């Protein structure tokens, strides 16, 4: 409902660290381009090494003991996340565009769906700010025995493009309510929304330091700080195999804490005994919302032969009628795809399952030359050992399988080694359960899908992330136990 | 004490059966204190782990008898497991003194104490891991469980072996989670035997699986293979980066790790003397210096610190030297000669910078030590006595931070002030005052900084043996 | 499967404080029978006021800063508790016995359903001993703050004769895992099993005065206990009315603690797609088990109209097959009924089933004129205001009712007072969970009943009850909260 | 301040429209400071009662508006009321002096600042009251819902009128509950202007409803309407021993009592005097001697009693005496001549037995007492300090110890022994250390033994505030 800002201009461009603007020390920059326009947005800094370097000796600082941060009262910093979830709410719309700008999201989606659950987020955390306790535990009769929930100290965030504010908030929101300094590192494509944050923080009132963006690229900034001496954990969303090279250099350099959320082969089970109105309707915006990238996306399909060929059919009408255009269109659902290689990435394993015996069903190529649209397709008669099936496409594919047994199902879904989401339709109450059971997911909707709270944790099964996010469980992230035993004499 | 005591189980341990190395091969572990040998043992290898993991593994999935007991069922077994420790206890004891050469009565009263303490502090925890109801909207249920990882990795050291080993089993088995351990090879035995009781009170088998070894052969293995879903390690430093590393680079299985560190000791002017210099003494020299909780610093006041080096050093030499079997004696020898050659030269090391020494080879205590020295910017992991002058309480705050080592820590004050705004500040994952070593299966062990990431010994102990499933029903 | 002990002698009938027997004060005695064979059992002492005050004395000074008791370790304390199971565990028979003699229980159920929820209730608090924790809060920079859970100091309990030995010890235990100490008086009509295991709990090696027993009557021992102004808290298991009555007392004399279970109209509901010949065994066990006498028993039991015509005909088969007869019958389900206010107030209402318009369906009165057995009886075309499903009938007797919508059946079955337990039973998953939420009971089955666990909480709604028994909850009855706020200068 | 403030909202309060009396009849609450009138209160009674609560009930069934907004946005509703009140707080404070006569500044900066505080800790509690997810089977779910109550009943006092009214309302709003709230009859003004607010924060209408009235009338309808399901009072012990009678009688509703007593006050020889009596001179004379927290006793050890009534006595009579709204003072006067009458006759009472005065009417400190004496034995609630003396620690735990009322306990110490060791002993629902009236919205106020029973003002506060309910699947 809100209108449509289409030249709003980016006015935030640059390093911000101490709450203050900079050149990058190399001098160099790096553009940002509008993947719905194929169009260059703005050039923005280029940070490395000693720009990092520099971001960490200003929360090093800010984390002291005794800085204007540390002494905060609980509440006071609890308050300061609110009053910036109040600033997210004013500049609502200014994020929003930003947002759709650089990464051809749908205005509607930014607005209702990212933002909100940023807002959401800034909101429940600030109120965790005076509610971490730790505990008082029994133990002789002399003797005191307690636990402090300390804050960890200066903690790292490497974000992704899917949800670039999202993203980044989730990990923004419990690190500051515990009482840490931050040093993030937006993804390239999509660091516009991440710095005008910047300004929001030190409108809000943070301490100088408390927070830093240095905007650069994986290699450049990304692995300087998960390797920096001086960072004590690391939150990083984004490829299973970046994923795997954090962890690994923050274990050779100083054995800093370390937090992966890396999506995977989510399945989508659907029994014979579902509403399939809502399955279809689900299952087709839970694989192709947001053109399709997403963590929680949709990849395996699995039907009961008892309505699978009636799935397929269903399936198919919505896929067409699904609108694909402008991001700032007002009917759009799926916009562009992000960039180069995943438009080709995406499009490669299209025919991959033209090619390997999957019946496609609608749009087996893309549409729109001009930008980077694919038209929504389809696929049938899918099997386990194919690439579509098998493999974390991004871009809009629901391959649909075929399922016969509960049992069979729940093995064919743990098959894989991404654990993170899975979906369950089902109007039987022992299938729902049974399913969610022994589903090796870290959530499992049923009846629903892209049902996230502030309130309940997300996080990655086996090799799909360590720790959660999102909940109270996210705490423990960014806290260090610290057990205090007295004796009396 | 038993004297000679024969050894009946060497071999790896798997699905309750013991087995031969596929390998062939086996190593002899030795005795520390008489150097002379005490047995071989099958030396497990990538063949013989991809066996226990692939057992773990089967007794893990669905329907077994592991997965299908009844949460009190699982910590009944638990109970009686610490049960057949607490019958078998000097057997324990005697293994435990005739691989790591420690006095029979440390073996047998802290060592066992606490694998039996620690035993039963978990099977009470079995049937109260609960998850929580959220809540989300009008028309949502949503909760989360708390389910076991799976096949869990443990590596122990040869510090306390038994004990070391029981910490992290105990908790994982309060849990979902079946095992494949790894301990020393310095220190096979206790483990082994162990595996011994664990067929005896009805575990299923492929539960807990031990597969001896070495280091970069067995232990590598574990903390790269693909289906263990989860490691904890406890021992060197430098030995936990590439554990790990290797975990990352195959798995992402989850790893926690207790390593080392130099842990400061600080005695303020207000210092019960008697029980700080006495505590500071069995916190530096217990179990023959090496320990992962040894002081290697020791920061004291103006007013006490040249009172405190006095006492310190005549109380030093009280600890009588002897045979690990003999009552007479507190402190036996060390285990590999890496330690001793090491020490003896870090011993001459605080004589290069200025370092004057209070009090050789067949038990030192330092003095006048600044921090920019070797004495105080290392680990020394054997019987040595760093002390320190001081003045300020903000002072010791930031010099015993200053370290990337928080592990624990130990206060020695009378005064309410002084005592709690030093526990505040320290970083330390434990920080003892008015006492040393007071471990409590009640109480999370853990470090901080680089001694370590997770927490062993606690309720928190939990959080590192489960996985959260969050679960999100809509109606209609 | 163990022989039953039919000429078992009674050993133990004396007050036992500060571990030792004692002969009333009084000098009275009192006598319990046994309602399988209409004969008397033994006499027991007969508890007074200054009976009471004598085991109070004790307690109060088994709580004294510094007792045995209190120096304890908490581990050490839960390390007796254990032990404690143990003995139980091996005189397992003679308990199960003793509370057949008493009680007229089927001697099967009394072993493997009361004795094994007390030796299970035994080993759940046995390990919440040294597991209760504090908390430690955040408060200002310069403040430390933080909780400890104190014991409450003597507790008082007072059980009913439905479940002797099982409603006390689910009072007990985790009483003693708290470290309080207590003194019970246990029904005039059970007193066997109290009393015996007065005798493990010395065994055990309780230091004396932990634990005391007065067997006597209600207002003789039961009120001198309620008003005991050195009593600091409550606990009873009873008629709603006496639970009124007690809770009002220890208002007016110390302000003690009080928690309260005192059953109620608990509500069966069967949904049209069940599994009727579980919802039937389930419902017919539930209303019919331990000879009806039952806190969670079903008192009313609603049917949608797709399956009532149904459902009625299928309980009327399960009621006339359940056997009734001799308790240490091995073939035997229910026996003979409690006392005989009892035995004639049941058949009271059954008339009152008849004379108000309530199809029969099997066994209108009594039978086997020696003892109390009653004819399992069953209703039909049962209304809300009539007394079979009015009121809280204890004989067995199962009031069907007719109902249409789910929300029909969420309104009338809150129509009570009592909102203790509700099972519900379908196969749907909406059904199954919204009426779960818009119920009012303290606990709600699904597909199940009497699905009791020491790890899941039992309390009543409304006038049920007042906090939960069987539960990590349970401990916050006895402890009390104590904030330590500490400033530094 | 604000001289001539009118008073705009004098009735009850119903589904968010002013209401007059059923019975027609109003009382006039008077000024306290200046004798005098401020303006007459429409008076509720059982028939004003049965509306509100009805009104409660209706507000609170499934499908309400209330029922069925999500968490947030119930919590984000409190943290709008919270607001308007952070807005409107000079008229509070205001209105607060006016209606008891406290100093404008102790009304605004501590009555609504707590209020404030109190107000936003809670609505972050809104979506975080999290059951459990219990482990009972292999093919069973079970797990526990914390759902409001219902209809809720809060009675507080003249004391911190509003304050005392926040301290229930916020933490039974962040659950299902809706309220019925009987305010003080000397103190109903500010309890009428916040249903002002409730019904500018648009909350939905019926979720609370005020109805002034007096004790026997309005107060005794709520303790036993058969609708209400729940009761929170603060108020006289004795009164509160009739609302859990009557309660307890009626309905069985969950009642939850916050009440007085003799809160014990502890130096030791080591103690910061110029802290010690500092802290407990506003722990007894503070807001004009009338407070919970106000400290009946205070135990003093020998090497410093002599010394602590000394310079009690010098700093005692510095506190000025003057108009409320007068920056000078510190102390206003006091509401109804009971208290008056009761004190200078209980000044009297030491007199009698053997007690030594050191220091009328227009701030007394007594010394030399005993224990048996009405200065020690009874609550003064009013200006007056009697002071004893005392050697032992476990003296003085079993001497304050002694009473039934364990509300609020305060000791002074630097000593880390003497500290814990007395914190651990005292029998008191809060014990302070070096400070008094340290209280905050994140720890749980509450008394032990006759001060009441229950726990507000922390976590703890939820649990007063929810019923649990168990959910029992079983699959097949
Ligand atoms: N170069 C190739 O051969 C190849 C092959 C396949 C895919 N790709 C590309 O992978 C990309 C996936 O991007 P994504 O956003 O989904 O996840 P991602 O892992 O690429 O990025 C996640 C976040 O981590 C940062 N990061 C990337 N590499 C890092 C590193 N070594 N160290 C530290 N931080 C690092 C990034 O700046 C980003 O913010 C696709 O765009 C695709 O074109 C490249
Ligand atoms: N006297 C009558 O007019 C009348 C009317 C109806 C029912 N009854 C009888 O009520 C009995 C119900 O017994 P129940 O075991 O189910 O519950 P109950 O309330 O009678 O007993 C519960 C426990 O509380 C004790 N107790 C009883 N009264 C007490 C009191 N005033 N103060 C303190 N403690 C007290 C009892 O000793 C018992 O252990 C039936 O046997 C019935 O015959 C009597
Ligand atoms: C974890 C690890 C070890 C322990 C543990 C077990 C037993 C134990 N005995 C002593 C002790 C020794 C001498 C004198 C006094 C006490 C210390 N002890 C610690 C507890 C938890």
């Amino acid at each position: 409902l809100p209108r449509p800002i289409r030249n709003l201009e980016v006015k935030f461009t640059k390093i911000f660290i101490n709450n203050e603007w900079h050149e990058s020390k190399s001098g160099k920059k790096f553009a940002t381009c509008n993947p719905s326009t194929r169009e260059q947005i703005c050039e923005v800094e280029e940070g490395d090494k000693p720009d990092v370097d520099k971001a960490v000796e200003a929360a090093q600082v800010a984390f002291q003991r005794g800085s204007p941060w540390r002494r905060l009262d609980a509440l006071s910093r609890g308050r300061l996340l609110h009053q910036l979830a109040d600033l997210v709410e004013r500049d609502r719309a200014t994020l929003a565009a930003l947002e759709t700008m650089d990464t051809g999201k749908p205005f509607l989606h930014a607005f209702f769906i990212d933002l909100e659950g940023c807002i959401r987020t800034l909101r429940y955390f600030a109120g965790w700010a005076d509610k971490i306790q730790g505990k008082t535990i029994p133990t002789d009769d002399n003797v005191v025995c307690f636990t402090r929930h300390e804050p960890i100290g200066v903690c790292g965030a490497i974000t992704p493009w899917n949800f670039p504010l999202l993203m980044l908030v989730w990990k923004l929101a419990p690190a500051l309510c515990c009482g840490n300094t931050m040093v993030l590192k937006p993804a390239e494509q999509t660091p516009l929304t991440a710095l005008y944050l910047g300004s929001l923080i030190k409108e809000a009132g943070f301490p100088p330091g408390v927070v830093n963006i240095v905007p650069g690229f994986g290699p450049t900034v990304g692995a300087a700080i998960s390797s920096h001496p001086q960072i004590n954990k690391i939150a990083f969303t984004g490829s299973t195999e970046v994923g795997k090279l954090v962890k690994e250099a923050a274990s050779r350099s100083n054995l800093k804490r370390v937090t992966l959320e890396l999506g995977g082969k989510n399945p989508c089970i659907v029994c014979a005994d579902a509403d399939l109105d809502l399955a279809v309707e689900c299952a087709h915006q839970g694989v192709f919302f947001n053109q399709g990238q997403c963590c929680t996306a949709a990849s395996r399909v699995f039907v009961e032969e008892q309505v699978y060929s009636e799935f397929v059919r269903r399936s198919v009408e919505y896929a067409k009628k699904r609108p694909v255009g402008d991001p700032f269109d007002v009917k759009t659902e799926q916009g562009p795809q992000i960039d180069q290689k995943q438009f080709d990435k995406i499009l490669e394993l299209i025919e991959s399952g033209k090619k390997e015996g999957a019946k496609l069903e609608c749009g087996g190529s893309a549409m729109e030359d001009k930008g980077l649209f694919i038209k929504p397709t389809v696929f049938s008669e899918v099997t386990d050992n194919m690439r579509i099936a098998k493999e974390e496409i991004f871009g809009p594919v629901q391959p649909i399988l075929k399922f016969k047994s509960i049992e069979e199902v729940i093995k064919r879904a743990n098959s894989t080694d991404y654990g993170l989401t899975a979906a369950v339709f089902t109007k039987n109450l022992d299938k729902a359960l049974k399913l969610a059971s022994a589903l090796e997911s870290g959530t499992v909707w049923i009846n629903c899908y892209n049902a996230l709270y502030a309130q309940a944790p997300f996080g990655g099964f086996k090799m799909s992330g360590n720790g959660r996010e999102l909940g109270e469980y996210a705490l423990a992230e960014y806290t260090e136990v610290k057990t205090v035993t007295i004796k009396l004499g």
